[PDB]
């Protein structure tokens, strides 16, 4: 008799709401209304929108979402796709997709909306922070790379920047080989600003390149059964070497696990700005075939035992974009990005440091 | 099998979701949004926060949603609200420590309600607004002075504002209507007006209109089928009446509006209205649970219903001030406040044509 | 304006168009103006509105009409005025007192009509004018 009270309830909106409505509307609005409410990215495949989901390699917009104080947000425009050659920056809240009200509308709806062929055009309507009216942008889809990793060296300093933009299945073989074409360096800056995420064996992997010994990334919940903690294994190569470690609103997922472990372990400076938040994981319930739900089943968890979405990642040096102030291969882009000029000046001190 | 699929769900989420949630949580979660997702204006008491109904003081603001974020219809003139600069339009972004996405039309008002010495702040965005705007405001009591009839100065008409469907409406006009025999014609301003009981809108319809369907409750249920007639007989049923809407004008005044619309009885002037025609009741959920939802809708004269459209005035005019091609070369009771006000003017000139046209 | 303002114009021959009909689109009301009082500004009005059967109102632009010849100024007025004075010229001798009237032969003396005048109305334009906002035959 305990779930009475929603057959009681039922029962009054068929006979006093202003339209008759049929029970087959009710339930997929029953559904709907429970996952919504709970979690942002709890969403729901519908009765016949499971199969829904041969997709071959499809075209798309290339910004990858999530929902931060209950409104759909932008994480960040993949560097490379045509949203980021658009004009798209992080934190950007999506209003309307195609003239589609964003409003209760899930996480994986908006990204379904915006998946396609290379071709086909499509409409968002964006809030940014700091603008008048909402701004509308007219930008066509393509197809997504995603060229991750490249080390270039930091010109006239021992140091070398690399770069991350997305967690790809190459990225520690990738940053491996180009830290070993590289004996003469002697400090990192590890840009991972706008990288919104990716797969975590290779988070786990890339960290595990600069953490002897220690719990690095954990995902855990109420079974303990289900609980996942991840540690890192005695061949770390560079146990010594400098690193400095950017991000920003756009850094999700993988990049705060990395960042976070680096920072939580004190193997590195995160400079930048504090990052998005996205410390959960989310799980397909195949209610039989006719219908999926998705749920966050765990949480990520750093080496420090702190979560991530609630908090994110605070910075522990904060500098907001922008040129370097004056008095009138990386040379002048330093000037140009104030960020990887404070990156290349912490690890300038730690050089100083380790003089001993 | 006709709750199949719902119990089939809840069973993968009781094993299957990360964080322990007792059944309790799981239906109320269910329910509220189950009654959000149907109405805008369905609200949910609780197990507990039902019958806690017993009562005044408050923010001054009337709210509602049409395209799924809560804004100010119109700030109640006169309450401190109305002091604050509050518009219309304006979507409410935060009460209190709670972003008001998801937040029922009835909890918000809730927030706004206390005691009238309390203060409250309300985060709010305009249409054209760089960044969210702070208000800090105190609380305080709504006598609302509703009705005041004034002289049209070098003119035979009077200007009739009704800021509020009070209990008084259709008394206070009339009196004003009697207390000035020689007037020629009337400007009826219900701007900025969000509405107001349904009764005194029908009788402040009544006191114009002759003979005549006035306003209907429809819904689904033929049972729930109210009929509101012209079954009185209406004093001034000639004199020339030009009303005045904007985007601030809702419900009541929307229906005493498109009343004098359909009967073309006035002339309407203004702007496209907000476009509430819901009504809504208290439903008990047995004890623990009670629901509010629409129990009917209204139609209007002709027909039409007034929540999908509103009512489209008969001439439109956007507001601002009259033009005056030396406007600053001569820059150094409703006289000269007709040039500040762009659409009171134009509603003037209608009755001056009308009272031209009665002159056969 | 600050200063006096000087203008460097060359001459030419006056036609002047005067009537033509117009319907106000997405309305049932047509604009008719007329920029000066021709010798064919009744005929021309008239056919204009036998042309439009349709027509519910009609918008008579005198704006810019500095005046004309009186007949045509008598003749328009009488296809709105069935009866009634209509326009005089009086003075000190009552011999020489003309006074027009109008005649029961009006066309339209129902449909609705609006005059739009300014400071560049003059004479005849102000007779029918006039003659129409006295009789309260149109605003």
């Amino acid at each position: 008799h305990m779930f009475s009270r929603f057959s009681n309830v039922v029962s009054e909106i068929e006979k006093k709401y202003v339209d008759k409505i049929s029970i087959s509307e009710i339930m997929t609005k029953a559904i709907e209304g429970l996952l919504s409410n709970l979690d942002a990215h709890s969403a729901y495949l519908n009765e016949k929108k499971f199969k829904e989901f041969t997709e071959g390699e499809r075209g798309g917009l290339g910004i990858t979402v999530g929902m931060r104080d209950g409104v759909l947000t932008v994480i960040a425009p993949l560097e490379g796709t045509p949203a980021y050659k658009a004009g798209v920056k992080s934190g950007d809240n999506i209003l309307k997709i195609n003239n589609e009200s964003t409003l209760s509308m899930s996480i994986d709806d908006a990204i379904n909306l915006m998946r396609g062929k290379p071709k086909t055009p499509i409409q968002i309507t964006i809030v940014r922070k700091n603008e008048p009216k909402p701004l509308v942008f007219n930008i066509i889809r393509d197809i997504i790379k995603l060229p991750s990793v490249y080390v270039k060296k930091i010109k006239e300093t021992p140091y070398l920047y690399v770069r991350v933009s997305g967690f790809d299945k190459n990225v520690t073989k990738s940053v491996l080989e180009g830290l070993k074409a590289n004996p003469k360096a002697k400090g990192i800056v590890l840009d991972l600003r706008g990288n919104p995420g990716g797969l975590l064996n290779q988070a786990v992997g890339l960290s595990n390149l600069f953490i002897k010994e220690g719990v690095l990334v954990s995902q855990k919940g109420k079974n303990k059964e289900e609980s996942l903690e991840y540690k890192a294994n005695g061949r770390a190569p560079y146990t010594n070497l400098p690193i400095a470690v950017l991000v920003n609103g756009g850094s999700a997922s993988a990049s705060e696990i990395v960042a976070g472990a680096l920072q939580d372990h004190k193997r590195a400076v995160i400079i930048g700005e504090k990052t998005f938040g996205k410390g959960s994981v989310q799980m397909l319930l195949p209610v039989n075939k006719d219908e999926a739900i998705k749920i966050t089943t765990a949480r990520y968890y750093l080496p420090s035992g702190r979560t991530i979405q609630a908090k994110g990642i605070t910075p522990d040096i904060v500098i907001y974009p922008g040129k370097v102030p004056e008095n009138e291969v990386t040379p002048k882009m330093i000037n140009d990005d104030i960020q990887l000029k404070t990156a290349i000046d912490s690890l300038k001190t730690w050089s100083i440091v380790d003089e001993k």
